């Protein structure tokens, strides 16, 4: 009866409230996805419990062990009824889970430290003085592993074999490494996170270029779940009433410290 | 065995080839959607026949007669197996047909004649000297009919009752009326068309402002069609290989005459 909503700690989507550690259940969290889960549950009329995924990963299938980890895995093996998160709608995932139409548009972007002499993906691919990496084990990393485009083929070639590891267990680790690297590390991350950080102190980073691709986040359910339909109509409705567009403004630009 | 693909005459999506009238079948057409239909059929492995919808409408349900017209209607009553077109993924439609994940992102934008003193939706709503309208009987018109947002409520109020009719049987009629109106008519149309025109002679129009909303075009099939799944995976695949992104460039920016 109570729906398990799997989710991940990623700002500004799901974040601990100023005084969690002092609260319980869904009270402990806040963010875009928290508000979104709340809206969806209201229109779908369910009680739900937010659960932060254990391994803190998004979802990939190990090639040797064939097992799905992360949020996707929680759905695939039934431990979660629905994931509300910045979960990218990719082809491999859609074969094993279900996705609503996107609730947010985005694309892979480049985040530099202010004053870095990089404007584009080519600017980065045609040099070695500035290191650059991506979040680990996610759709951004995969974008490059798979690309058949010259420049992205160049980039994946550099990153795939870079010492130390240019990937990062987390978004914050990439951001941190951009801030601490005196303009000698560009981070490749999804435009939405990039845009969020750009409005946070010490306001020393910035989005350069246009996006490398296009894609969306979907609310995801297990393949064949009875919840799939209501959930999709719910997201579309929130879209049509401007809600998503009201929620984006709130967590990105009103929280803006610059 | 041969799949009927319903479609509409809308540039640059589906357009007559320089010397149709002299050709037959799918040969008569070209455009983004023609290339897209072709790609999809290749991965789904079907022979198909392109059909331009009779009434030249997108799809709405008459309130008195309860009947669906346009491309949607062709799917709903089985005369078409799949629509490949600039068909907006809206809530009311998704209740009766099926939609792939979006193959293109867009939003309602404002198209002025160069030099018009309008930058935004508020700029337009706070005056009466410049008329402004929308395509008729489509999701853009509906966006305003439904909006609960002050400024859009103002705008729909003006348009709903404007003499002569500010709506337009067609995109081209709106564009034409913008070009012939000496900066006394702004056209409200989807960003993608707006962007296309902006790069066409006599290059006397331009997109002003940001978009009023967000949404996508989906490839649509009848509700429950066995084709729904293959089609969705196909669109996602084309996305991941950069195809859609190769096709956008081709019909928008390489055809560019400015
Ligand atoms: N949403 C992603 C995960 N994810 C998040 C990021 F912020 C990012 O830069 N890259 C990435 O893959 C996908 O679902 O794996
Ligand atoms: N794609 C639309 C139709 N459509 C097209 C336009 F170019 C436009 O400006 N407005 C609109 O509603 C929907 O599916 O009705
Ligand atoms: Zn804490
Ligand atoms: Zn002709």
């Amino acid at each position: 009866r109570t729906i398990v909503v799997t989710t991940i700690l990623e700002s500004p989507y799901v974040m601990y409230k100023k005084n969690h550690e002092q609260l319980e259940g869904n009270e402990r969290y806040e963010g875009y996805c928290v508000d979104l889960a709340y809206e969806i549950a209201k229109h779908v009329r369910i009680k739900y419990k937010l659960s932060i995924v254990g391994d803190g990963k998004y979802g990939a299938r190990d090639p040797e062990t064939k097992i799905w980890n992360g949020m996707v895995g929680e759905l695939v093996y039934g431990r979660a009824d629905i994931a509300v998160a910045p979960l990218t709608i990719t082809l491999v995932r859609e074969e094993v889970i279900d996705f609503s139409k996107p609730f947010m548009s985005l694309g892979i972007s480049i985040m530099i430290k202010k004053g870095t002499p990089i404007e584009s993906a080519e600017d980065l691919a045609k040099q070695t003085e500035i290191a650059y990496g991506t979040l680990d084990s996610g759709s951004t990393k995969e974008f490059f592993r798979r690309s058949k485009i010259a420049v992205y083929e160049k980039m994946w070639s550099y990153m795939k074999s870079a010492e130390p590891s240019v990937f990062t267990k987390t978004t914050a680790d990439g951001v941190a490494r951009v801030r601490k690297s005196k303009g000698k590390f560009a981070f490749l991350l999804e435009s939405t996170m990039n845009e969020y950080i750009e409005q946070r102190k010490p306001c020393d980073t910035m989005k350069v270029g246009g996006n490398l691709d296009s894609k969306g986040y979907g609310v995801a359910t297990p393949k064949g779940s009875a919840l799939g339909t209501p959930v999709n109509l719910a997201v579309l409705k929130l879209s049509e009433q401007g809600i998503l567009d009201k929620l984006k403004n709130k967590w990105w630009y009103d929280k803006g410290e610059c």
